[PDB]
């Protein structure tokens, strides 16, 4: 079955390159009519140890089955190349943000955020750090079901140049530990990224839109103050930053000063996610029990709502 063995690509037709997401093809199932999204995973099966490691990744995808994650449907082979087949979701959060220049309605933000935190939380409990949270990487169904894509397979088989392209593309959402070169980052980098989406979704403005990694740090520190000493040490030892000094800042512009209309509950949520010290950020499950989701029983009501959406939407 679609779970047991490699399937064939004969039943698929190409419909233009999806997206952003590397080489991800939009295809249609000739037999079912189902529209799908196909990514090229392996170039060559030949390397015996390589294949060994690919099966390790595929096995993990098949175990990351969740309502708020794009589903891997099947794996196909053609010649020496392997292709992962994912579901095709209607649109992205970025698409909604471009229709709504003043930000999203409060309840739409609650529903999108709750789902994002839920999907990320599941990743963390399976020892996966998503590392690529941004509006374009968060898909939305016609029924409003959020689905996270792009977490691990393509990134491992990637060039030093693809690593570099990724870091540039996610620049605005990268936590300070990443920007200074901490290679022992943890799950907390996703929480930071979620923090970034809070004010963006409400205000229709990116939070820290820097032009470079030094400029990114500057935007972060102007709002949130000095980096922790561990981060300063990494910065000073990082060849990327040779001849560059960390921002000194006389005047901090705190978040509530920048967005004085935002309620204290919303500000509190963002600040929790945006701790400069990643140890001080909450974990995902704690976030879902913030007042922002719990006032007027939103989280409870919405969990039931979401379960019916999911079952009739799929
Ligand atoms: O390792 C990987 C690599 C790639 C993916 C991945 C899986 C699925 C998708 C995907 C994207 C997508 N839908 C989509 C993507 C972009 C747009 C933006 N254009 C708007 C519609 C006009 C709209 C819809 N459906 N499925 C994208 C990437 C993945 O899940 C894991
Ligand atoms: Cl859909």
């Amino acid at each position: 079955t679609e779970n047991l063995y490699f399937q064939s690509m004969e039943k698929y037709e190409n419909l233009g390159l999806v997206g952003s997401y590397g080489m991800v093809m939009k295809c249609r199932n000739k037999d079912t009519g189902r529209i799908v999204a196909i990514k090229k995973f392996l170039e060559s099966d030949d390397d015996k140890m390589v294949k060994k490691i690919a099966m390790r990744e595929i096995k993990l995808l098949k175990q990351l089955r969740h309502e708020n994650l794009v589903n891997l449907l099947e794996v196909c082979k053609k010649k020496k190349r392997w292709y992962l087949v994912f579901e095709f979701v209607d649109h992205t959060i970025l698409d909604d943000l471009e229709l709504f220049p003043n930000g999203l309605d409060y309840q739409v933000v609650q529903k999108y955020l709750f789902q994002i935190i839920n999907g990320i939380g599941f990743c963390h409990s399976h020892n996966i750090i998503h590392r690529d949270i941004k509006p374009e990487n968060i898909l939305v169904s016609q029924s409003g079901v959020v689905k996270l894509c792009d977490f691990g397979f393509a990134r491992t088989l990637a060039a030093p140049g693809e690593v570099y392209d990724d870091e540039v593309a996610t620049r605005w959402y990268r936590a300070p530990e990443l920007l200074v070169g901490d290679v022992k980052y943890g799950k907390a980098v996703d929480v930071w990224a979620i923090g970034c989406l809070v004010t963006e979704m409400f205000m229709g403005e990116p939070l820290f839109p820097g032009d470079s990694d030094i400029d990114q740090l500057y935007h972060i520190m102007m709002c949130l103050g000095n980096l922790i000493p561990r981060h300063q040490e990494l910065f000073n030892k990082n060849p990327v930053f040779a001849g560059v000094r960390l921002p000194e800042i006389k005047e901090r512009e705190p978040l509530e000063r920048r967005y004085p209309k935002l309620s204290e509950v919303v500000i509190d949520l963002a600040k929790k996610c945006l701790h400069i010290d990643p140890d001080k950020r909450p974990f995902c499950a704690e976030l879902l029990h913030h007042d922002f989701f719990q006032m007027d029983g939103f989280a409870e009501r919405f969990s039931q709502e979401l379960q019916l959406k999911v079952q009739k939407d799929a």
